[PDB]
């Protein structure tokens, strides 16, 4: 239920460093309306709050849906952002 705003991809790249500390190696990417956003669906051993205080040091929240993003957006990475970035970055 979690779709956070990015300013710049590179705070998602950044994240991803966060998000793979906490064994949260998924993540789907969504470029919609000049913005990535990033989905996450499984958050490990992790709460709602937990990945959530994370994902706001890096984003911001947004009103979209999963479904806005995933009709009318450009899917980047599904299910394996995180692991994707890391595994460059």
């Amino acid at each position: 239920d979690i779709i956070y705003q990015f300013h710049s991809f590179e705070d998602i790249i950044q994240l991803s460093e966060s998000l793979q500390r906490i064994g949260i190696t998924g993540g789907t990417v969504y470029h919609y309306d000049g913005q990535y956003f990033l989905s996450l669906e499984d958050l490990g051993s992790h709460t709602a709050e937990g990945v959530v205080a994370v994902l706001a040091e890096y984003g911001n929240p947004t009103t979209l849906t999963i479904y806005r993003l995933q009709e009318y957006g450009k899917l980047i990475m599904d299910g394996n952002a995180v692991e994707t970035i890391q595994t460059h970055f």
